[PDB]
């Protein structure tokens, strides 16, 4: 809520937080920096592009059931964000981080996202790849 | 310097100190009696300050080239995200501690997350033979 | 009873005693000082008795309604593969116990298996929260 | 080589043995009983029916690289055998299993693969569901 973020970052968030509230991402790119990156919670490789990163995150969004944000965190910056959030993919019930770095202009410019534990990790990484047909 | 609770950044000092060392003998004096780690390898959490203290003595064993980077504070300054870099042989790894605390500063939740799967493997792998060599006295 | 090797016989038998008992204080007179044991959750093996005995024990608290069902030799009568069915909490799994020995009937290499996935990450979850429970003393 | 199994399914191992030989399962039906199961390292739920098992199983050959049997385990009865194997999953060195039960006839009726270590099981399941798009 009020968190110490860059009056910037904090408009984008705010609007991040509108688009997964209504469980539809297509305003997104706008969010998103040109040549934002997007870290795979399954590959070292980013995903460079906001093209890649838009459809990678949309993707993501339609395979987490039951998805809820617990704690959000701050950096002394303002300029990045952990978003702590419960979620599950199939049988499995995970647990995950989204940390996003925003620019000075308030532009997603890295999203890495972590979850846990192994078999949650399996979960998601099988239903992403099933899902990375079309 | 992050907008934490007196001792909440009082004890995440001291934990700093403790890993620069990579000594953390000093950990059950910073850890809740009932502190609860929860593996970024398993569902079920392990209770109490001296399990938790034990794993992580063992993950500090594992984590090679271990650096810290991103640090971020809920806004109730009771819950910090400690972003690190480390390697376990070949597996370049990224991972978070997320560490909540309580009113007295103790520490009564540790969260580990670690990206990618290659370095989740490697480490879960490293630790279960760390643990084996332990028993093996 | 199989084509096998007489001493490879006799222990197999010793060790089929021991299961049946649940009770493995008797193992490491069934193995190689060097006796390898092979993880189904790890690539890297664990060598020499005392550790193989240690994690074959610790493996024996964790299956629940372990029984044995296929027995197959190898031709030279010093391998065997025992086949079982177990469950680990909710999980239902099937795996090999798949042993080689010597000339002298002792245990060389152990080697396990287990399917499907799921049953494989119960059993690898247990095993590392037993040892984690056996270190906490 | 000189493994103590009854005729009939030594017969169907040694016709077996020289399709992997020629990496090519295409007379394979023939070996299979109409109802043949196939127990997946991967799941529970087993694969029904003679085609599905094919399917599968030249699936599984076209995915294992560097794909060697070592040792060779016959029950009491000559109609199991335990074909172990060594492998590779793209970066992933494994270890597994072919455990074959034949019936009177010959026919294979059940034929369950196990794989270790977790890695190696993984990249199997992961390069499996990629391939079975069509």
């Amino acid at each position: 809520t009020s968190l110490p973020l860059e009056a910037n970052a904090a408009a984008t968030l705010a609007e991040w937080h509108g688009l997964i509230a209504r469980r539809d991402l297509s305003g997104l790119p706008r969010l998103l920096h040109p040549d934002a990156v997007f870290r795979s919670p399954m590959a070292h490789k980013p995903y460079a592009g906001a093209p890649v990163v838009s459809m990678i995150l949309n993707t993501v969004l339609t395979v987490f059931e039951d998805f809820a944000y617990h704690r959000q965190l701050a950096s002394a910056d303002g300029r990045s964000v952990v978003l702590e959030f419960s979620a599950r993919v199939g049988e499995r019930e995970l647990k995950g981080i989204d940390m996003i770095r925003f620019d000075d202009d308030g532009r997603i410019v890295d999203f890495e996202v972590m979850v846990r534990p192994m078999s949650g990790l399996q979960a998601l990484g099988e239903e992403m790849g099933r899902r990375l047909a079309s």
